[PDB]
């Protein structure tokens, strides 16, 4: 008998930058009102929205991701080849396969890197961070790069009073490699698939496949119900990602949650009872809501205002589909 | 400025059980043949499969992952109480949102555990693997379940006379944890981006869904293509893996490649120089090429035939679409 070889990488792993592209049409909340009865006062006294991108047709998930990644690319001072893999974060690659990671890693230049799509409603960069900086500590990987991206704005039904208004485009990615001192907490993640029918695409491609002179799939969202959930339940995930990250709550300097809603994450602000400084972030106000995209979207807003300052404690909260989440403490890179 | 905490798992972790599920409908290839110009006796000798299972219409790539979860379970004597994580991986779950995982957990009476879905064609089950083993070892999970599941038989085009009697439907699970003995090589892993076209879904379906009655996507193959980049590129996958792994050829006692050809399995075997008795896994001849389930499925298959034995040096390779490839050593479950 033999015995199979245990390995190792790096032990401190931590984000190198950060890296943001937003499509450039912005979309007022006038313009969203054109198919329901609304006003933009109550959309943004609803959700903290003021504005948000839509791409272009000929841009999509994949396309959005690169740019992040030369974005982020340029902002480590690294190029493609630094890389070892690349996870894509997204809901919107709208092909069962090939999969979006090897497209963006031979239009990065890099095209036999490893990679691979995870999806988990806006949880996915979480689990994708959480799983690049595993497999960075396991020694499968030195430096990676972890994108969140979305093209939200085609699964929209204009005519859909709750939430037409709320998701929009945009893809933002982290490179992700060995720090002097530890970057990135232990991944605090879980779910409920009991309320899976919460955010949704209501009919499956198969099924319009099948039918298409039936209605075309949109998504769908229960919205009161997420809200009750999220304001309810992450409180404690937060905690639980500080208490494995050994912090204490006074000890945070930004909040960047999954950018659903402003009142949720207003909410879970006082709730995590984090110091009256904390800078919490607010992206969602000119961005909307981009799922997987979101919190690094996020980062990177908080970053290019200086809001955030690079080697903060920042506190990220991802929620959403699936009924998902997961969360992780993190030092602000660039 | 305080140090973030790292956290700490197991270091030694193995395949405890493999659970598969296969659909009750045979499909032969004369039943293939009713729409394609060929034979029974062309498609064996060009693939080596004789027959393959395709799911119900109320069957699902979700619904089967859950009852190939509760086999594997059951197979290792266990409950979904044991049981922190599941990553599915598959390229055939027809919803952009929610994730099958949290489903999957729900359905199995363990509704909170962490999840999400993975895609990276047929080497999913590799990269779920390799993801499920580093989490475990750092500590984000103690026991989880890695399921590879493929309902392709929809996305067939059964007039496509490259492809229409290639792909197939069912699920395997593997419970991952804790061994006395490292029961998990290194992940190797890697892609072609390049070759994106080689194997895909021909429309996106936002263009699809646009356009609905216009033609509707199926799965098209650059067969050749896909022939030659495996058969010559897979054998220094499978020697860096067993390199990884500290293992040499010449002890591999059980080969199991992704079933996506007979032609290009053998060549890998003689290519990788295995000893003249190793075990090759054939699975491909009932059950056809199931994609990201085919390993799973395939490592069931020798098992429940006495051909493999639960403990057995095994090497698993995995490559397919965004052309995209994971390999990695491992002992054989159950
Ligand atoms: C291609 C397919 C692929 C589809 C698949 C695409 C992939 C998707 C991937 C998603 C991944 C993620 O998980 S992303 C993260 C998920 N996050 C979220 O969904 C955000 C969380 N959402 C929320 O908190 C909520 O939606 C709120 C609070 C923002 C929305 O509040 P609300 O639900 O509108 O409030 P409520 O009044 O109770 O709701 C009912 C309605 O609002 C009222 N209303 C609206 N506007 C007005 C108004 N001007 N004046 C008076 N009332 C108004 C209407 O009566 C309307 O009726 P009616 O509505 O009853 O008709
Ligand atoms: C909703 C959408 C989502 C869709 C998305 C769904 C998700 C998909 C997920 C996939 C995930 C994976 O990675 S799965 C792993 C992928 N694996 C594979 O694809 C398997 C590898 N493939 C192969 O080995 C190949 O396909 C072969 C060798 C089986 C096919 O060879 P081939 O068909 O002979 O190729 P070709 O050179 O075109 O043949 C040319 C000529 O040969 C003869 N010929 C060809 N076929 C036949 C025939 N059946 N019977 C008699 N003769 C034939 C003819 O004279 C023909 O005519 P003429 O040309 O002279 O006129």
């Amino acid at each position: 008998m033999t015995e199979i070889a245990t390995t190792s990488g790096a032990r401190s792993v931590g984000l190198l930058s950060v890296g943001a592209y937003r499509p450039e049409r912005v979309v007022t909340n006038d313009e969203i009102c054109q198919h329901i009865d609304s006003s933009d006062e109550w959309i943004y006294t609803r959700t903290g929205i003021k504005t948000r991108r839509f791409a272009a047709d000929d841009e999509s998930a994949a396309s959005m991701a690169t740019e992040a990644c030369r974005r982020a690319l340029s902002n480590a001072g690294l190029s493609a080849a630094d890389i070892d893999g690349v996870i894509v974060t997204t809901n919107t690659h709208f092909l069962q396969t090939p999969p979006a990671a090897p497209m963006v890693a031979a239009s990065l230049g890099a095209k036999g890197i490893l990679g691979f799509d995870l999806s988990a409603g806006a949880a996915g960069f979480g689990y994708a961070l959480g799983a690049a900086a595993d497999m960075i500590r396991g020694g499968g990987a030195a430096t990676m790069l972890v994108v969140g991206t979305e093209k939200l704005s085609p699964t929209i039904d204009m005519y859909d009073r709750g939430n037409c208004f709320i998701f929009a485009d945009g893809a933002a990615a982290v490179v992700v490699g060995e720090t002097p001192f530890q970057g990135i907490g232990p991944t605090v993640a879980g779910s409920d698939g009991e309320q899976a029918d919460a955010i949704r695409q209501d009919i499956d491609w198969i099924t319009f496949a099948q039918n298409p002179s039936g209605p075309r799939p949109f998504v769908r969202l229960e919205g009161p119900a997420v809200f009750r959930w999220a304001a309810f339940k992450m409180g404690d995930v937060g905690r639980r990602a500080m208490d494995a990250a050994g912090v204490r709550p006074d000890q945070i300097d930004v909040f960047v949650p999954h950018q659903a809603n402003s009142r949720i994450n207003e909410l879970l602000v006082k709730n995590l009872q984090l110091r009256p400084d904390a800078v919490v972030a607010n992206d969602i106000e000119h961005t909307g809501n981009t799922s997987a995209a979101s919190i690094p979207l996020a980062m990177a807003e908080l970053l290019t205002t200086g809001a955030a300052k690079p080697g903060d404690l920042a506190l990220l909260i991802g929620y959403g589909a699936g009924l998902s989440y997961a969360a992780q403490v993190v030092r602000m890179p660039k």
